[PDB]
């Protein structure tokens, strides 16, 4: 259960360089492939992962032989530990030898539109809500998201956008909670969109910035539990416009601002005892409701699934190869893939794409090097991951 958040009321800002006010964009970094292994003839799914992007506001698209594609369906956004957002797009397709396929993406951080190809040569536990607050100018009320999630998977969602909008499940395992329970949760989420509201309201203010932008605040809260069911660390952390506003630390009784506006929030915070309260909250109320959600979906938390290795072959100019160690259909994301020569990790010559969601639960990954033609005996893959009985080791068959 997400804690009830308070104003953030702050100060002038002073604006002379980063600040949370008004940001400086993140460019979207861009990954598109297959959910399987792509054959001909055969129905598939092409993914676009886009990741890495602020602000929010994103137009993606995806094209067949420079043509835009109709339906493609689209996940729904969250964002990562450094606040930057990722979304998953993805089509039904069937592959044929000649038939091209991007992924097409503007964004306001490119001067335009980035259209990128796809090429297919071959013990701890947490409960952390990652709340979103974005004001939209000519596009209706600011759009306001809490998003829980126990060790990384996401159980329960509030999304603003709609006309009833209402907490949901988001983990089967969440349908043991009757309905005061969800009741509550939306109560609360609706009490809590009207602070982010005002805030939104304030900042624009104290960062001097139009009332005609699109402005974003960010919040990660929650707690980290012991296997022995203590508290290891709690979080309440806030950003405006992808850059950190204000912090509580470690000790759970101080605050570190970001900026001249944060340190305004800061002293209000200082006088009002805020530290004091989600002190009480972490230590308390949210190690309370993330055992039980532990207890709710139990096995289903602590599943594994083994990935599937393979090593493929492609040519180079000249006499070179390139070896890539392939790793599909895993989970939980958390992976490592490493090349050997001769009992030796190589850094020199290895590639590697960012783990990417398969689209169905699992991911995948691979890893490259560039060897001597003839040589591709000398070289070793090792695959590491959680639900391996031990360590993968392959080569290049033949």
């Amino acid at each position: 259960s997400i804690i009830n958040f308070e104003k953030l009321g702050c100060g002038a800002s002073g604006g002379g360089g980063s600040g949370g006010g008004g940001s400086i964009q993140k460019t979207p970094q861009i990954q598109v492939y297959s959910r399987h292994p792509p054959e001909n003839g055969k129905p598939n799914i092409l993914n676009c992962y886009v990741t890495q992007f602020h602000p929010p506001h994103i137009e993606i698209q995806m094209l067949k032989n420079g043509k835009k594609i109709p339906k493609v369906e689209m996940s729904d956004m969250s964002f990562s530990k450094d606040w930057s957002f990722y979304i998953l797009a993805h089509t039904e397709f069937t592959p044929t030898e000649t038939d091209t396929y991007a992924c097409r993406v503007k964004h306001a951080s490119m001067a335009e539109p980035k259209t990128v190809y796809w090429d297919r040569d071959m013990g701890p536990h947490s409960l952390r809500y990652f709340v979103t607050a974005v004001s939209r100018p000519g596009l209706g009320e600011p759009r306001y998201m809490e998003v829980g999630y126990v060790d990384d998977t996401e159980f329960v969602r509030f999304d603003s956008d709609a006309e009833n909008p209402r907490y949901e499940p988001r983990a089967r395992w969440m349908e043991q909670e009757g309905p005061e329970y969800w009741e509550r949760e939306t109560q609360k989420a609706k009490g809590n969109e009207q602070s982010f509201r005002v805030d939104l309201r304030t900042l624009l203010g104290c960062y001097n910035q139009s009332k005609g932008g699109s402005h974003t605040i960010q919040v990660i809260s929650g707690c980290e539990v012991g296997s022995d069911g203590r508290l290891l660390r709690g979080y309440q952390q806030y950003a405006y416009d992808g850059c950190d506003y204000i912090a509580l630390n470690e000790d759970l009784k101080t605050w570190t601002a970001a900026d001249m506006a944060a340190l305004i929030t800061k002293h209000k915070w200082e006088q009002a005892g805020e530290a004091e309260r989600l002190r009480a909250y972490l230590e308390g109320t949210c190690v309370e409701w993330l055992r039980r959600y532990l207890k709710n979906g139990n096995a289903t938390l602590l599943r594994t699934d083994s990935p599937k290795a393979h090593v493929t072959h492609h040519s180079r100019p000249e006499d070179k190869v390139t070896l890539r160690c392939w790793a599909l259909g895993f989970y939980p994301a958390d992976i490592t893939l490493t090349w050997q020569l001769n009992g030796e990790e190589l850094i020199q010559d290895m590639e590697l794409v960012e783990t990417r969601p398969a689209g169905d639960g699992t991911f995948q990954k691979w890893a490259s090097v560039v060897v001597p033609l003839g040589k591709e005996q000398y070289y070793t893959c090792h695959v590491y991951h959680q639900g391996l009985p031990e360590p993968l080791t392959l080569r290049w068959e033949p």
